[PDB]
């Protein structure tokens, strides 16, 4: 544009829901409190998520690209691409040539690589969605699928208990089809969950494990990456933004779970926005 | 719903902009950062203001009822509702029955009743979109005109040097339209520029008076009206509301205006977000 | 009276004692540093607390009527009444007119049924005054009695090694007494000491274990109870409220702990009173 | 007593009033919260304040010296005294005993000549009250009185414009009756109001100007004194003590002042308690 | 080195003083405390400065290259090179080789051209080490000349008074030796003092005004320029910077001034360094 | 000299190194942001430690004296001594006779009795040099020795497994020499690493263990042993400061660990500095 961004900015390619706490509601929020522009690109908007029993649903796979057609008229540049839930392969080759056009050698591109949970694809999805996003990711720097998607992405079998000496593998091997960092999110320990990651340059392997609380929170994906991203943009270490996300998330949770609470309404995020302003007392990453 | 808020939630009706700094992408970061679940009924999504050259446009009238009946189906509460800059009468149908069936005996409803600026009406709208805001502000508790919106909304020539006497005469016609808590901006003092406003609860009439740099920032109107909203929210005073809004914006406008910048892209909120964290330390309302 | 409490204010129905930290001299600033205002009603005046070999003390029974006759008089509203160490039947009698004469819908009753420790009676007391703080709690929304005060009030006897079942029984039967959440401190663990709480809301029973130094400062219990009150007026579940009150009661002893000290004078409360200004950032509590 | 104080000992000469926040129930929370443990020694027990139409009232005049003899049994060592309204010549004996007891060569003594107000003495006193008060300061090293009570202190006419040169004159004149530092409060200006104080040592001459708004609150005597007390036990120089509590004071002041509010309930302390914590950005005080 | 800087390193060329306030033992915390690491180029170690009537002295002209041929090894990359006091020609051509040899194309570099003050040269100098400073300075980005020294590098007569428009011009042909930013500092008024500013980029020009205590401190232009340099650093806008320096400056010394105190110590600069963490919440820049 | 201190003065005698983070460059911000003024007898100039290959160094012996007979024309009180590495039996002759002629009743004096690691000494030095160590230490109230030091101090053989118990009879033993607090570091646990301390007062012993990251951060003692200064300077226990210490060590660790990094280049302080700033929220101090 005119001059230099005073404050960095970072396309956000998500939905905009009404209620719950997920997608562009919780990353706007986020990174806009850790010091960061989000430039919405919307992909939808809804009344509230998907896990309520009904939503209002209206796709805006056709404005994506009327919007980036602006974008480049008005030459914004973008510090980083974050990208969430995509609902078809189309959006996926939007999205890919908006990376491919706004990219600079700068940027951070960040994918979360929505595709499924506890060993299932999400039902809307089939082979197809996961061959495209194996595409996409190829374009990014940091990936952060769970555990299912994980498997999905190096097309193998999903696998519950993996030794550490596994996930190594796996971290490698899918760090090999572009991301130069990958971070493996919901992987079971042996009451406890874990965050693995992997980071080319070095060559460095980190896990962080914490708490685990009985309770499901739509949102809670795009919390942790949101926190990643902005830590990371921040100048943080890998495995310090793996204890600032995962310490958030945890704070959120303990701050939630205690009252009697429809879990859909997602995380009080509000309640523990500005424990991000504090610093780490009591790190727990881990060199592996 | 199924419990109380443990968040209060605020339902804000402003359109979703990609770049600049106005309606959800401020309303959502400021009340967030305040305590505060933000949740978007949105009016249309655009690349960016309009204050640039091009935009893109989608009109999403035709949602919002959609959403709305998904909202009455979950059963959400809303502790307050937040109205911007509506598009045309049928908004204001939507936004107005709305409201209608989803006050509450403590809900807040705040109403910044955008309709033109400098004297003129902006340039999309006429004197029936006058008519039909005015219709509207009969329903809410606080509303933010500027100076222009003032006049229209009472039907009287545009006067831009008014005596004190003269605007508390015209805060007080203004609440017996509806509105307790009438708030004026942008109005001229005598380098300097002021806020006015009127509480029917005990008859009182304040004044906040600060600096004025020669700048415009579009999204200053969402900015301000989101600190009212959320100070109020807060059990703060009205004069208090004014002050910390005000000089929240200052310091906005001074952490922005020393940089070679284009204006247009807004003040830099990120670099002031959490100045609403700290006490005041030194007031400057009257009472007049 | 006049207007509603812009400041949330709690009758404290304690002694002020000269010398210590204990009853309304930690009452008092604690729920003051934690946004609520503290409207003594003082049960006695002491040069210091009874754990000193001597002591002055002046019984206030016959003046506690009057104080109350003339709050009545000025309408005040309290928006919680906290209970302590109360001396007679008489003073149950007082206090259990007073609560019944000022409750409202929403006020929030706490009292800690202060009638023993290590297994005996205070040394003042009987059995008759067990019967009517057993009569008195009825009244009460939340109390915190020592595992000694438990068993009493249940007219058990003593057992020191429970279950953990056999303790949410104990709970569970303390609360059909009328109080919705019972919480017991002091409740030895297998070095380790341990607090827990029932909640006849959602039937839900919760424990928060930590560290045990091996030193006894009185006012302990008054500084748990004032931490309590003061996170659930705050809107805090009941576990974040077991939490922050066992975390800062922790904090206070590992800042008196270290010194050459006469452990009489009490936690260094001083030194760790803005503690409670941070947010918590490990919890602990468990669902039991 | 057994060692040094670990968190300073303030020996606090107040009433106990149940409602209003003025004496003990300022003096308590704000010292605490400050760094100091204040030990209450009470001269009376009211249900509230005298500014309400009736109060009851329990004079502890007879109770005093038994809790004194306590205290000399305990071996406490007290790092600052600080009386204010004493309701005889003989609280004034007591306390004036008091001091000579517990005084150590470290001690800082405060002395709030509580005795009039607008130029008339309080109704319950006349001018042996005003002789004893007068004896009573020759033992302090700050005193804090009204232009009122600096009047009768130096037993001259009441004159409410003075010259600043005059009021210097009037400052060293009642320094020579003993305090090393006198405070004067509420001396008019020229809308605004002003502080002003002499330190013998150096022999400077100091006075702070600030805001004035057009309410009383009872109790902003006892706010002020136990700043400056803290201030000063902190190690403040004295014009950054005037500059602190003054500015405290005018916070306090403006977050009560915009609500309609029953002003004999006092300054709304609670909500500004923690400004203390922040350091002032702003001075304003003068050498004179 | 082997890696980019995770904090960014500012080579610090100032003397080591053991007593005082000045160089590098205000230059180390202050930059430290704002996020950078000061790596000293130590210039001669001091007892003292030289404001006290003795001081020891030891000349490290001889030692610099030694340590700068070290540097050059460890290939030790610079963010900034900050400047100050230089005792000779041959010390400035030693920096004026470092600058050369370690620059890189984001380099700060910042001289502070120490040279005289109250129209005067210092005593140890003349005009060949004017000439020097001269040459210096075309090598510098930003300046902070007081108002003695701008005229010394212009080979100009000093004059007092000077209207803002003189002024103007005056910064506008220092800058074209060289800096883009030019500073001047100690500019009076009209009990006020004032920093001027002008920057080529832009081509603006900026003054803040600041009231004026007599009190002269040693050390006060080095902390000045130590927090121009750090706020720079950190991406402050010109005129941001211009007044957190100011606002810094003006705490210390009303930190300082109300204590009976030798002024050749320096502004207590420990009770205020934390200051720095606070947002600045009255800016009072001017664009002139 | 003219006034009692204002901010506690503490000689530290160090050498400046111009990169890395050592000694005086550690010493000096670290000690500064904890509230005291450092002033700086340098030993000796360095481009840098003695770790990376090479380096510059400027022997500072003989301007020692003559820093000092300025400190004792300026009449200098010094509230704390600090040493750290000192080059020689003559620098240990000048510095202990600087102790000699500035202590004062109340001074701390702080040897950090640098002489060896992993069980040699630093190959500079020989069994005279640790003699005069020794007798340095007499006149110490703390000593901060690695386990290597401890052995050679004692004039015993290095064991790297020593029992808790055996442990203590090294504290008590060494400090009979003199120390009344002895503190050992760098104490293997059975992963872990261990802090040892005793303090003659009270005859108590206390130990703080925390996690051990593979990485060797040269500074690391000197950082330690400023912490623990400015800990026990603050008035916290000897237990707390071991806590604060070993904590703030710990967080810059894991700030540092995550990077590709040169470990030479010491720990990120600049990034944790801050941290003190707020309070402990989990201690982990044992008594033994
Ligand atoms: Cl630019
Ligand atoms: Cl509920
Ligand atoms: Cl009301
Ligand atoms: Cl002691
Ligand atoms: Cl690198
Ligand atoms: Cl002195
Ligand atoms: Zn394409
Ligand atoms: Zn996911
Ligand atoms: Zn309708
Ligand atoms: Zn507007
Ligand atoms: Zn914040
Ligand atoms: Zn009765
Ligand atoms: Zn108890
Ligand atoms: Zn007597
Ligand atoms: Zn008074
Ligand atoms: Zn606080
Ligand atoms: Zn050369
Ligand atoms: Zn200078
Ligand atoms: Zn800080
Ligand atoms: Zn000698
Ligand atoms: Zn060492």
């Amino acid at each position: 544009g005119m001059y230099a961004n005073k404050v960095k900015k970072i396309a956000a390619v998500h939905d905009l829901s009404g209620m719950g706490r997920v997608s562009l509601t919780v990353v706007i929020p986020i990174l806009s409190s850790m010091g960061f522009q989000v430039c919405p690109l919307p992909t939808a908007v809804l009344s509230n998520h998907t896990q309520y029993p009904g939503f209002s649903f209206l796709d805006l796979t056709d404005e994506m690209p009327k919007i980036i057609a602006e974008w480049k008229k008005l030459e914004v540049q973008f510090d980083a691409i974050y990208t969430g839930y995509l609902g078809s392969p189309r959006q996926i080759q939007i999205v890919s040539d908006f990376i491919k056009d706004f990219r600079q050698p700068d940027s951070l591109i960040v994918a979360d690589p929505v595709l499924g949970d506890n060993g299932r694809l999400y039902t809307n999805f089939d082979m197809e969605m996961v061959k495209e996003m194996r595409h996409l990711i190829t374009k990014a720097d940091v990936i952060t699928p769970n555990l299912t998607e994980l498997f999905y992405l190096l097309d193998e079998p999903y696998k519950a208990d993996s030794t550490d000496e596994e996930l190594k593998e796996y971290l490698r091997l899918l760090s090999d089809k572009g991301p130069q960092v990958v971070i493996i999110t919901s992987v079971p320990v042996h009451h406890k969950t874990s965050v693995y990651a992997y980071n080319r340059q070095g060559n460095r392997y980190w896990k962080v494990t914490c708490p685990y609380l009985p309770a499901h929170y739509p949102g809670t994906g795009d919390t942790f990456t949101s926190v990643i991203t902005g830590s990371l943009m921040q100048g943080d270490s890998l495995p310090m933004a793996l204890d600032r996300a995962t310490q958030f998330i945890l704070q959120g949770i303990r701050a939630t779970f205690g009252y009697e609470y429809d879990n859909r309404e997602g995380i009080l995020l509000e309640k523990v926005l500005h424990n991000l302003d504090m610093p780490i007392q009591m790190a727990s990453y881990e060199l592996i």
